């Protein structure tokens, strides 16, 4: 029963001190990079974005892998959507009132992600080989985001993403997103959409496009997650929302590990499970629908909705509802069918993947 789930959560806590030590290694190298980056013309306004739920600027994505986002204030943003994709954009600047720090990165009117990315890499790689006395090595993956993957003395991998910050109103494609009004309130949705949004270098084939990112809002709604403002602040108001997301992420990690002989699940990520989880929070807005005592039922709610998304081949980005993370363009039909069969078996047999 749910004792099996509570036992899984207890076992995960046993790794708590290890990944808090590794993150202490990440925080030291990232801070070292930020000081170098700020000395550069284009990057003087570079900073650490708040994306982690346990360490302020260091996000845990999976065992021993960390995500970090470097934000750069960029005024006078002008967005042009790339070919109805809803999430990808060309970046232009509001017509010249003197020249911007990023002038070096233009191609005609468009801000070149590859130009900007190349200088980001160079400055960081300088601080990998200028201080070759430290155990860090740098891999470069395909997509522009993550831009740089540092390996710290091996076993500790950290992805570093550059993110443009825009303080402008969110783009039209987000107008019907962030459907939190019945859960976190209209007042909160208004406040959240007054915050900046972010753009990361990413291509859709390849162009000089940027993709929207809302990692800071995601962190804020996960940490301040109750209909009650005092959810999880006292013994009378303990919900299981965070634990359900933890278990869903762990479920997917464990299945991918077991299906490593063929790797049919490599296109699925913790972002898919987190997005599905936010939809289930919208579906079940009351804290009484997440009572600690109901961990088993609540996890079943989360899994059942994830299964529905797989079977219908539809998982809307929580901020951009017309952006389908499960479209056949992104994940082929056979992979979604394959994951459906495995999750369906696990749900129908009380999750034996969690057995000891
Ligand atoms: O048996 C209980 O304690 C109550 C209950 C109701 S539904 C449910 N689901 C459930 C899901 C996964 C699991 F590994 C174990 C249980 N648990
Ligand atoms: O969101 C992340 O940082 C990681 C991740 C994994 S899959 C994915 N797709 C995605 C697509 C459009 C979008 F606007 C936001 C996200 N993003
Ligand atoms: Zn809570």
């Amino acid at each position: 029963g749910a004792s099996k789930l509570r036992a899984v959560l207890e076992k995960l806590k046993l790794s708590r001190d290890d990944i808090s030590t590794a993150a202490g290694m990440v925080k030291g190298v990232v801070d070292h990079l930020l000081l170098r980056l700020k000395c550069d013309s284009a990057f003087r306004g570079v900073g650490l974005l708040n994306t982690g739920s346990y360490y302020e600027h260091v996000k845990i994505s999976a065992p021993n892998e960390f995500d970090v986002m470097f934000k750069l204030e960029v005024p006078r943003i002008q967005l042009e959507e790339y070919s109805n994709t809803r999430a990808y954009y060309f970046v232009k600047f509001k017509r010249n009132p003197k020249e911007n720090p990023l002038s070096q990165f233009l191609e005609g009117e468009i801000l070149s992600a590859s130009k900007m990315l190349s200088k980001f890499r160079k400055i960081i790689k300088e601080e990998i080989n200028d201080i070759k006395d430290t155990d860090v090595i740098m891999k470069r993956k395909r997509g522009g985001s993550p831009a740089v993957t540092l390996l710290i003395s091996e076993k500790i991998s950290v992805d570093i993403t550059l993110a443009l910050e825009s303080k402008s109103s969110w783009p039209a494609s987000t107008q019907e997103g962030l459907r939190i009004q019945n859960w976190l309130s209209a007042k909160v949705r208004k406040q959240l959409r007054l915050k900046p949004f972010y753009l990361v270098p990413k291509h859709a084939f390849q162009e000089e496009t940027w993709r929207l990112s809302f990692s800071h809002i995601e962190k804020e709604i996960l940490n301040n997650h109750g209909k009650s403002k005092t959810c999880c602040e006292n013994k009378e108001e303990k919900c299981c929302r965070k634990d359900c997301l933890k278990l869903m992420k762990y479920l997917l990690e464990q299945l991918k590990e077991r299906f490593k002989d063929k790797k049919h699940l490599d296109k699925f990520s913790s972002y898919h499970v987190k997005t599905a989880f936010f939809h289930v929070c919208t579906q079940n807005p009351q804290d009484s629908q997440w009572d600690r005592k109901d961990l088993g039922l609540c996890f079943d709610n989360c899994v059942t909705y994830f299964l529905q998304c797989l079977r219908t081949e539809k998982l809307e980005n929580y901020f951009i509802p017309e952006f389908n993370l499960f479209s056949s363009n992104l994940i082929d039909k056979r992979s979604k069918e394959f994951l459906t069969k495995q999750i369906e078996y696990e749900r129908n047999n009380e999750f034996p993947v969690f057995d000891e």
